[PDB]
């Protein structure tokens, strides 16, 4: 809704002058939008700034006051004739690196050769989150790594937690999301149906599996949790009945899957385990006597 001003070349800048003074931030000039920030300098190619259409940074001249409000800030793409690309659905275009951004018309600099896939909201900005694509999802950078907004809007890679304990999810070499079980950096991770890391205790498929508390990797052998001890198969899942570690025999709980320790009953029939949870054998506790199989014999 800006008329009556025109496009000039001046100073190897582009700027908008209606009636002498500069046009600043957002504009809707003839169609096509346009931006020219906080002195006039028509920008071009990626630009990572305040939202439009609040007013507050749109349809104003540089004779003109300027609200101190800070406003949200996303990536915007504009064309080298400083046009808004004004995409709500995907686009292929030049990468956005440390070296084509922020840019005015007049300053050189080349177009990235490498191209990616950009997706955008329904107001011209990069989408962020997650997207579904052929089959797929995808992750969006929501933030930059750990202040640089470079990373926003990219398709994030490998481990990944996605902020609002955050969840975590392993994306793949080409940012598709991977569910179930599956093996990163030689250890085996679960990410069920939803994609989250599963962490703690997790019964899958009729088998308890215990997946690190914090950091998800699947446990196995002997594992002291909670009080109690559990073994785990070299597969991950939990034993339970009678277990022999070499010539020793322990027993799981039924059910619960913990070890045994003292007096405890099986089938009927009284067993004795120490306190490290081996069997007693061919031998006497405290007057009882219990044979090879570590049965109580009256
Ligand atoms: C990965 N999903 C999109 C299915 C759920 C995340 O909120
Ligand atoms: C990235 N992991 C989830 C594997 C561990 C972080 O604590
Ligand atoms: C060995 N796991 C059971 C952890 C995954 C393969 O099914
Ligand atoms: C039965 N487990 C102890 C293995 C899981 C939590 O109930
Ligand atoms: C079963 N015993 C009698 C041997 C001991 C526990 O009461
Ligand atoms: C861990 N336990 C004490 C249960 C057995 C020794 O490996
Ligand atoms: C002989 N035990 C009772 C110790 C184990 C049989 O599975």
């Amino acid at each position: 809704n800006t008329t009556g001003g025109r496009f000039v070349d001046k100073d190897n800048r582009k700027y908008y002058v209606k009636d002498d003074h500069k046009a600043i931030y957002w504009h809707k000039i003839d169609g096509k939008t346009y931006y020219f920030g906080d002195i006039g300098e028509m920008v071009v190619g990626w630009q990572y700034l305040e939202i439009p259409g609040t007013g507050y940074r749109d349809n104003l001249f540089d004779n003109q006051p300027v609200n101190e409000i800070g406003l949200q800030e996303k990536w915007y793409y504009f064309g080298q004739d400083g046009a808004l690309l004004e995409q709500t659905d995907k686009q292929v275009l030049e990468a956005k690196t440390s070296e084509n951004t922020g840019k005015v018309y007049g300053e050189q600099y080349p177009l990235s050769a490498e191209k990616r896939t950009y997706y955008f909201d329904n107001n011209y900005a990069v989408k962020t989150g997650w997207i579904y694509e052929d089959g797929n999802w995808y992750y969006l950078n929501k933030l930059g790594n750990f202040y640089n907004p470079l990373p926003i809007g990219e398709v994030a890679k490998g481990w990944t937690q996605d902020f609002h304990p955050a969840p975590w999810y392993y994306l793949d070499a080409s940012g598709k999301m991977l569910t179930d079980w599956q093996k990163v950096n030689g250890k085996w991770y679960y990410f069920g149906s939803s994609g989250s890391m599963a962490t703690g205790w997790k019964y899958v498929r009729g088998k308890w599996y215990y997946l690190d508390n914090k950091n998800g990797d699947m446990k196995t052998g002997w594992q002291y949790l909670g009080n109690k001890w559990y073994y785990l198969r070299s597969s991950g899942a939990m034993v339970t009945g009678w277990y022999q570690d070499g010539l020793t025999w322990y027993y799981l709980n039924a059910g619960n899957g913990d070890m045994k320790t003292g007096w405890f009953q099986v089938n009927g029939k009284w067993y004795y385990a120490y306190s490290s949870g081996a069997l007693a054998v061919n031998t006497t506790v405290d007057g009882y006597s219990v044979n090879y199989n570590g049965e109580w014999v009256q």
